[PDB]
C-alpha cells in the first residue's frame, strides 16, 4: 500500500460512506485485504460483491474508467471477467472528499464465481487453461478501440513504481544504472498489433478464480499497454514468487509451467518464438518494479532493521542484474 | 529484535535506571540501534561508552558473563576488543526487574577507537587486515579455559534462531526438510582444537572499527563454539549481503575478498585446504539462520503484505537449497 494513502485512510469513516452509497449496513462489509487497494466483501440482497477503495494520490476517476472500458470490451467478446456494478446513484465510481484536497474512490464489482487455486488445483491442467485464457485475452485486445482520450491507460514505461529515483535513496547509484539500462534495452523492442496492446499487466493466482476448470479474472487495476510476452512473463514471475506448491528446482518448475502454458496459449493466439529470448529481461523488470513498490510503501526513516535487511538482498539482485531463473526459454520454440 | 522483547521494553523507565547505574544524565544517552539489542552511546566526563540492553527472554546473566570471560582472554592475549566496564555498583551486568519475573540486562563497554569502514577503506588492504586479525583470534582461542560451566557458551547447533519450527509456520514442510538436511550434513564434520573452538560467530563491518589499519571488534553477543571455517564463512556472508561498495558480479567479489582474506589469515593461523569445500554449506546455513531470526522478530498475524512478499523470496531460496554464490572456493587452496 502506498504509504501516503495508508497515512490518510480512516476505515470506519469511509466504510460509513460506502453504507449509504451502496445501500448496505456496516455488518454487510467484510475486510479481505489491503495490498494496493482496500478490498472488502459486500453482501446485498442475497448476493456477494467486492468493494475496492483507493485514493487520488494513486488513481484518477478517468483512469479507472479506462479499466472499466477494457473490462466491457473483454466481456462483450466472451471472456469471463468480473464486471463493475453501479452505485445507488448510478455511478461506476463514487468520489468522497477527504477534507484535504483529495478524494477516496469507491467501486464495486461482481464476485467472481469459484475460488482461488489451491494445492489440488496446482497442476498442468491449470497451467494449460491459463495459457488458453491468456491467449484469448490477447487476441481480443487487438480489436480494442479507446472511446475517449480521457480514459487512456498508461504505457508500460510510465509506471509509477518504475520511477525508482522518486522513492529509493539517491545514493543507490548502481541500482539506478541497472534499472536505466534495462528500460533502455526494452525501449529498443518493436511494437505492433500482434506483439503489444492493452493487457492485464498483473496476472497471478490472487487475481483469478477457478470454477470447475473455468477461469474468471479480476484486479484490472494495473492494466496498461505492454508487450504480450511481458504480460506472460509477469504471470511467470508471480508463480515463481508465490508457488502454491513449493518447489526445489526453480528452473525445472519455470520450464514446465511455461511448456504447459504455451501449449494452451498457442491454441488461441500466435506469438513468435523470437519473444521467448526476452523473458529473462521482463522477469528482471518485474523485480525492479517490486523494489520501487516496496519503497513507495515504506518510510525508510521509520522502518525496522529487519525490513532493511530484506531490502538489502533485493537491492543486490538488481545491482547484479541477476537472472530470476537459469531456464533457457528459447528451448520452448515451436 | 525479538518480538517478545520489543513488546515489553519500556525505554524511558530503563534509561532512567541507567542514569544512576553508570552516572550519566538522560541527555547524554543517545540511541544508536535496535537490531538484536537496544544500543546507546553514553557520554561521561568527555569520554564515550556503549550501553547495550537486552532481556532475560533471550539472554541470561551467566551466558553474558561467558562472553565477557572470553573477551578478557582475547584482550590478555593482545587482541584489540572492546572490553566491558563495571557499573557504579561494581557489577559487569546490571539487572532491572520488568515487573513480571524477568529482567532487563544492561551492560556497558569501551567505545572502540576509530570508525566504521566506508567506500575509501573497502579494498584489498582491509580484507587482508581482516584475515590477519581473524587468524590471530582463532589462534588465541585455542588456549581459552572456561572457569565454571555456568559461563559456557553454546555449541553451533544449539542456536535459538536455527530452531525454525519454533518460529516458522508448521506448513513450510520443504523449508524444514532442507534445514534439517543441512544441519545433519554439517554434524558429520570433524572437530578438533585446530578446526573448532569458541569464535565470534557474527563478524561483519557493523561489528568492528577501523583506526588507520587497526581493527577493534565488538558485538561479542553471539559468540559460541563453531568451526573456524564457519566463522570465516559468516563474515563472507555478511560482506556479500551489505557490501560497502555494491558489486555487479557476486562470484568475482566473493573470490577476491576470500583471496585477500586468506592471504592474511594464513600468516596467523594454519587451517587445512579441505575446509574450503564447506564454505557453500556454511553460507546456506547462515541463510537458514536469518530466516529464523526474521520469524523470531515478526508476528505473521499482523505484519504487512510487503514484508510477507519479501519473506516469500527468502523462503524459496531455502526451499531450493540455492547456493549463495557460484564461486568455487576450492580454487583458493595452497
Ligand atoms: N471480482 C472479484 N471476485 C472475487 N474475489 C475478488 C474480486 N476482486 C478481488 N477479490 C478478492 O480480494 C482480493 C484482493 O483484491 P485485489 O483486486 O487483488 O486487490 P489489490 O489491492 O489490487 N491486490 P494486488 O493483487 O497485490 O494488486 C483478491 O485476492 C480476491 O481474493
Ligand atoms: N564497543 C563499541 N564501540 C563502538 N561502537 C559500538 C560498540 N558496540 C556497538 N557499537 C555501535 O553500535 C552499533 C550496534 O551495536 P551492536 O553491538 O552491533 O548491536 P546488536 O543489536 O548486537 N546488532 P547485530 O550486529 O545486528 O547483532 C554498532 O554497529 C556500532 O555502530
Ligand atoms: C504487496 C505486493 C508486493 C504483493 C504482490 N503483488 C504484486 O506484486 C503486484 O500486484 C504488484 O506488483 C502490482 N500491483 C504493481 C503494478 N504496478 O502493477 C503479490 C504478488 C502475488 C503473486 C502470486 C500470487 C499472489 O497472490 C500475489 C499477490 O497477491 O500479491
Ligand atoms: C536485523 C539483522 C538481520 C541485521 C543483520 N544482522 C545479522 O545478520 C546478525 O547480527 C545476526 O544474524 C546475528 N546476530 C544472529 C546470531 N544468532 O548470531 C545485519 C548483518 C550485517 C552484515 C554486514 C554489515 C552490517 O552492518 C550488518 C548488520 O549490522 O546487521
Ligand atoms: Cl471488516
Ligand atoms: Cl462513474
Ligand atoms: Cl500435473
Ligand atoms: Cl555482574
Ligand atoms: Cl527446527
Ligand atoms: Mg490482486
Ligand atoms: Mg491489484
Ligand atoms: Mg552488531
Ligand atoms: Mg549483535
Amino acid at each position: 500500500m502506498h504509504k501516503d494513502v495508508k497515512a490518510i485512510y480512516e476505515e470506519s469513516k469511509i466504510l460509513d460512506e460506502a453504507t449509504h452509497l451502496y445501500g448496505v449496513q456496516r455488518s454487510d462489509i467484510h475486510f479481505i485485504a489491503d495490498a494496493e487497494n482496500y478490498v472488502y466483501e459486500l453482501k446485498k440482497d442475497g448476493e456477494s460483491f467486492i468493494l475496492k477503495i483507493t485514493h487520488t494520490i494513486r488513481r484518477s476517476p478517468d483512469y479507472i474508467l479506462g479499466e472499466m472500458e477494457w473490462l466491457h470490451h473483454l466481456a462483450k467478446g466472451g471472456l469471463s471477467v468480473a464486471k463493475p456494478i453501479a452505485s445507488l446513484n448510478g455511478r461506476d465510481i463514487e468520489q468522497v472528499d477527504d477534507g484535504q484536497g483529495g478524494s477516496f474512490l469507491l467501486r464495486v464489482y461482481e464476485k467472481a464465481p469459484g475460488h482461488k487455486v489451491e494445492e489440488a488445483d496446482w497442476n498442468d491442467e491449470l497451467f494449460y487453461a491459463l495459457g488458453q485464457y491468456t491467449g484469448r485475452m490477447h487476441k481480443l485486445t487487438k480489436s480494442y478501440q479507446l472511446s475517449d482520450p480521457r480514459y487512456k491507460r498508461q504505457e508500460w514505461d510510465e509506471e509509477e513504481q518504475l520511477k525508482l529515483r522518486k522513492y529509493v535513496p539517491a545514493d543507490q547509484t548502481l541500482v539506478f544504472e541497472q534499472a536505466d539500462r534495462l528500460m533502455e534495452k526494452l525501449a529498443k523492442l518493436p511494437k505492433n498489433q500482434d506483439t503489444y496492446g492493452l493487457v492485464h499487466a498483473d496476472l497471478h493466482h490472487g487475481n483469478f478464480h477457478w470454477d470447475q476448470g473455468k477461469i474468471t479474472t479480476f484486479d484490472f487495476d494495473d492494466i496498461g499497454y505492454n508487450w504480450f510476452m511481458n504480460d506472460i512473463s509477469i504471470l511467470l514471475y508471480n508463480v515463481l514468487w508465490y508457488p502454491v506448491i513449493p518447489y526445489e528446482d526453480k528452473a525445472a518448475f519455470a520450464g514446465n509451467f511455461m511448456k504447459q502454458f504455451l501449449k494452451g496459449y498457442r491454441e488461441e493466439n500466435e506469438l513468435g518464438d523470437e519473444w521467448l529470448a526476452y523473458i529473462p529481461d521482463f522477469l528482471r523488470l518485474r523485480h525492479v518494479l517490486i523494489y520501487g513498490l516496496l519503497h513507495q510503501a515504506f518510510d525508510l526513516a521509520t522502518i525496522g532493521d529487519e525490513e532493511k535487511a530484506m531490502l538489502a538482498s533485493f537491492r543486490s539482485d538488481i545491482e547484479q542484474a541477476a537472472p530470476i531463473t537459469t531456464f533457457d526459454f528459447t528451448k520452448l520454440s515451436q
